[PDB]
This record gives structure tokens, sequence and C-alpha cells, in this order.
DNA sequence: ATTATGACGCT
DNA sequence: AGCGTCATA
């Protein structure tokens, strides 16, 4: 009744760049624009591994993780851009720098949480209050929402044959129902949130050339889900009211954090398929199976309610460099291990020095991780040491010292079992 | 032989 | 601390 919170206190958006690495390459090379395009890394093994795919290429069935030689079988005219290689390894600087361009624009509108290289959550609650005061009871025109979908609409009762017409019919029903006379209507707040996101998205495109999609809702999980409902180059508003129908057929794995083993457990243990089916369990029941924290989270989430705050953090918390040495390329000599630790340390030194200059901070811990031939785990071993100076030779020497005792080989010069992954990561930043 | 990342939870 | 999970291009 009157005491049951509804998770409608905030307006949160999730902005996600469309096929991000591809757009970065298309901006740089106009010949790639409006074409089936993919970004690949390395080239010698099966034409390289695809890591980003334009919407034109996806129509042919090209996906991430596909080998470019295989993608070419589906899409013979596929164009490719290759990730830059430096010091013998893929170097993602160009995309990191493009990400900064976008993140800096978003930060003009509101506080953001950098969630990945190409997406950020936005807390719009304050911005919405401000805009509502400016509007002074003024209705919101559909003209202010030119790329917005309202999830769940239109409903009930011939232009609806095409997608743009459906989008507009839905928007009109939504706005027709809105009560603009009340500065505290959650639905109104979401709508104004959407007006602001249109503006943010226009600014991103104007100032970078990059297009993005976005979700607008009352929390991060619904915002993220919403964003994916209409891509590319569109934004989606998911209201509290839309949740029961949306979740009624929504596979559990689609919700963020339930895409892996926990999500699988939920389905297996409870014998359900859809997020909405969770409402029939008590909070205690969910806690008994999935733990106190997850059980409480699931109980609220299946009702559209989540409280995780948009953290004020625009910069990454760690800076790392990693390389796999698959199959026959695994490092089997000490000279090999040392040469590559050095290559990695040199890239890391370069990124750290630039980070210190731009952002007034210094990393204080170096984390060293390796994988050994045979183990099916990301990392086999992880060891930290102190990071006291931005010097590549020192860092690589320290990394070797910390891992040297993993070498089974009774021989000094040989390395066994061979190493199939090296990883250096600078962490634990402090102001400088 | 997807690879190169990056955040956060557990004990 | 070191390990595991989940997620990004
Ligand atoms: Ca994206
Ligand atoms: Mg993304
Ligand atoms: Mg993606």
């Amino acid at each position: 009744g009157p005491h049951m919170a509804t998770g409608q206190d905030r307006v949160v958006a999730l902005v996600d760049m469309d096929c991000f690495f591809v757009q970065v390459e298309q901006r740089q090379n106009p010949h790639l624009r409006n074409k089936p395009c993919a970004v690949v890394q390395y080239k010698s093994w099966k034409g390289g591994g695809i890591i980003a795919v334009s919407y034109e290429a996806r129509a042919f069935g090209v996906t991430r993780s596909m080998w470019a030689d295989d993608a070419k079988k589906l899409c013979p005219d596929l164009l490719l851009a290759q990730v830059r290689e430096s010091r013998g390894k893929a170097n993602l600087t160009k995309y990191r720098e493009a990400s900064v361009e976008v993140m800096e624009i978003m930060s003009r509108f509101a506080v953001i949480e950098r969630a990945s290289i190409d997406e950020a959550y936005v807390d719009l609650t304050s911005a919405v209050q401000e805009r509502l005061q400016k509007l002074q009871g003024q209705p919101i025109s559909a003209d202010l929402l030119p790329s917005t979908y309202i999830e769940g609409l239109p409903q009930g009762p011939e232009e609806t044959v095409q997608k743009e017409g459906m989008r507009k019919q839905g928007l009109f029903q939504w706005l027709d129902s809105l009560q603009i006379d009340n500065l505290t209507s959650p639905d109104l707040q979401l709508t104004v949130g959407a007006v602001i996101v249109e503006e943010m998205r226009a600014a991103i495109e104007r100032e970078t050339g990059f297009q993005c999609s976005a979700g607008i809702s009352h929390n991060k999980v619904l915002a993220k889900l919403a964003c994916g409902l209409n891509k590319p180059n569109r934004q989606t508003l998911v209201s509290h009211g839309s949740v029961p129908q949306l979740f009624s057929q929504m596979p559990i794995r689609k919700i963020r954090s339930l895409g892996g083993k926990l999500g699988a457990s939920v389905i297996e243990i409870l014998g359900i398929e859809y997020m909405g089916e969770l409402t029939q369990f008590t909070e205690s029941q969910l806690q008994s199976h999935f733990g106190e924290k997850n059980g409480s989270w699931l109980y609220a989430m299946c009702r559209g309610i989540e409280h995780d705050p948009v953290k004020p953090r625009q910069l990454p918390k760690t800076i790392g460099c990693s390389k796999n040495f698959p199959g026959k390329t695994a490092l089997a000599t000490r000279e090999q291990v040392q040469w590559w630790l050095l290559q990695l340390a040199q890239e890391l030194e370069e990124r750290l020095t630039k980070d210190r200059n731009d952002n007034d901070r210094v990393a204080t811990q170096l984390v060293v991780s390796i994988r050994v031939q045979g183990d099916k785990r990301l990392s086999s071993l992880r060891r930290c040491c102190a990071l006291t100076r931005y010097d590549a030779h020192k860092m690589s020497h320290d990394a070797f010292t910390v891992i040297k005792n993993c070498n089974t080989s009774g021989i000094q010069t040989e390395w066994s079992p061979p190493l199939t992954m090296l990883f250096l990561c600078a962490t634990k930043f402090s102001a400088s």
C-alpha cells in the first residue's frame, strides 16, 4: 500500500556507443562509412579475430569472436580495419582516446559512471528537476523526442505498418496520457529525462561524429536493458509501469549480472525461465538459494527496483596490458618471458606516464598475472608487488622476480610449463 | 587459437 | 591478498 517503495526516486540513463570501434575507424576513413565493416585484431591466424561489427555487416550474420576468414564466407564484401600493433601486440589507444572524447561531452550534462570503454551511466535526477522548473507546467512536444521509443506502446487500437510510424504512435499515446501538472510524477520525470538524453546524444554526434543508443529508466539495470531494446541510433524509455509486461517474457539471462552461472542457477533451482516469474517467491526463499545479498537483489529487481548508485567515476581504476600466447606460440624460454614482459612494461609505462600528466594521480601497486599451458582459467596465478617508479625495465624486472618461481624446468634457460598469457596491471591510484 | 581489457564479490 | 565472476570492444 502507502508504505511499499516502488523504486521510482531516480532518473538514470545508460548511453552506449553503436558498434564503437567500427565508428572510430569509419570517422577516420570515410571509405568505410555506411558499409558492412568490422574491426579485427591480428591477421595471420584465420584473417584475424573480429571484435566489432557494423550494423550493415551484422545483417549478413557477422558477429564478434568470429574469424575474419569465416566472416568473409558470410559477407564477401566485408571491409576490415585492423587494430594497431605496437611492441608486438594489439594497442587500443585510438579507441581509449575516442572514449575520452565522448565521456567528456557526457560529463557536461551530468555526473557519469564510466561502465566500459563505450558506455556510461548518467544520474539525471537533478537535471530533470531543473528542466521541470524551466518548463513551468508546459507540455512536452513529440518534437523534443525525435528518436525515443516508449517500451510497451503503442497498445490497443494503417501507418503502423512501418517502424517509424509505430514509434510515433507509441510516443503519442505516452504523451497524451502524461500529467505535466505534477512535478513529482515519475513518468513525467522519465520523459524529461528522455528529452535531456536526446540533447546529450545530439551533442555527442555533433561534436564527435559518433552515434549512440540510450536507455532511460529509474535505475541502472532497467536503463541498461532499455538501451538494448532499440539499436542503433535510438533511445528507449522503460517506465515503472512497463515492467510487469516486459519481464513476463524476458529471459533471466538478459538482465545484467544474471548472464552467467548465477542466472543459470536461478533457472535450474527455481524451474523458471522469465524474470517476472521471480515475483512468486518470498525474499526469504530467494535468500535461501542465492545468499542474503543476491536474494534481496532478485526480490526487488524482478519488481523493477534496484538501488545501486551511479558512481561519480569517469576514469578507469586500473591500467593494464595483456597478451595471450596461444597454441604453439607459448613462451618456453626465459629470454622469451623477459622480452615480452618488457614489451608489456613499455606500453604500461607509456600509458601510466600520460595518465599521471592528464589526471594527477599515480598507481602504487603492480599486479602480475600469468596462465600456464593446460589450465582453462583466465589467470593461473596472480601476484602483486610495489610499483614505486614509472620505469619499464624496473617493472618488467619486478614482474619476473615475482613469477620466476613458477618455472618447473630444472634448467635455468628453459621455461616450463610454457606460458600462454602475461598480464601487467597498475592499480591502487593516489592523488599526485 | 577470440583477445584485450576492466569492475567488483568472496574468503 | 589471491581467486572467481561477469561484463566490455
Ligand atoms: Ca556499444
Ligand atoms: Mg557497450
Ligand atoms: Mg557489444
